RNA sequence: UUUUUUUUUUUUUUUUUUUUUUUUUUCUCCUCUUUUUUUUUUUU
């Protein structure tokens, strides 16, 4: 199966360096402290945060020096071709809710909330491509419609490698294929890399721009998400007053 | 030849949990030419 025409263009029709369409929303929900809603290309995501409150359980867990940061994954059962349902015991979900923990204790400037805890709940209701980054892009914007302060706009993007080129955003049909995937987690200002992942083979040679072209698609990310919160901002400004 | 007074480092600790590799596709596809097919035999 052809992944890359001989003109130019993939499967569903943009070039080696182009992303899909990304369409935002911030404040979905009003009984939560914080919502957003995502839909990168045909991937939709979700996500809800509760704000700094009393530790349940109260089982003296607690840490005398930051806060705990909480982080889930799920998925609907209709989010894919077949039903495939799993019970809240996969490793999968397991493994997702410990890299967003693992990312959102690095990006968000915690030290201000001891003795207190932050509950992430992260919903996929339609999975068809990067799942990582649609869930990190989700949860960022509902951190910052929560109000929680952060050293910087987290934003992630994937990439690939096919035929001696590095790709951007891969789909379903080109994950799927048995090539060296790979996902960050930029801040913008820094350049800093929060996370890094990697599967299947690919030669040293080709790291540099593969890793390159994935910074400068999370870079790419981060201007249309910059756009949403500058009008949402100014939309709110206008409103109060 | 210049008296008298203006307190200070949050209180708390004797919380239960009965799971388990993975996980999800890619179609049908013209094999060129001396033949029947030789054959016992012996030295390993």
């Amino acid at each position: 199966l052809e992944l890359l025409s001989d003109q130019g263009y993939r499967v569903d029709g943009r070039r080696a360096g182009e992303l899909r369409k990304i369409q935002a929303r911030m404040g979905v929900f009003a009984q939560a402290d914080g919502s957003a809603y995502i839909e990168q290309g045909n991937t939709k995501a979700l996500a809800v945060v509760y704000g700094p409150h009393e530790i349940r359980g109260s089982r003296a867990r607690a840490l005398p020096d930051r806060a705990l940061v909480n982080c889930q994954y799920s998925s609907a059962t209709f989010s894919t071709g077949e039903r495939k349902r799993r019970p809240h015991g996969d490793r999968k979900s397991c493994e997702m809710g410990l890299q967003l923990r693992q990312t959102f204790e690095a990006a968000i400037l915690t030290q201000l909330h001891p003795r207190s805890q932050i509950d992430i709940y992260v919903q996929v209701l339609q999975a068809d491509g990067g799942t990582y980054a649609a869930c990190v892009n989700a949860a960022t914007l509902a951190v910052l419609d929560a109000g929680i302060p952060m050293r910087d706009f987290v934003c992630a993007c994937s990439a690939g490698f096919v035929d001696g080129t590095a790709l951007a955003d891969l789909s379903h049909v080109e994950e799927a294929a048995g090539g060296p995937q790979l996902a960050l987690a930029l801040l913008p200002a820094s350049g800093q890399i929060a996370l890094l992942e990697m599967d299947a083979r690919l030669h040293e040679d080709h790291l540099e721009r593969v890793l390159e072209a994935a910074a400068q698609a999370a870079r790419d990310v981060h201007t249309l998400l910059d756009r949403v919160v500058r009008q949402h901002v100014r939309e709110a400004s206008i409103l109060l007053g």
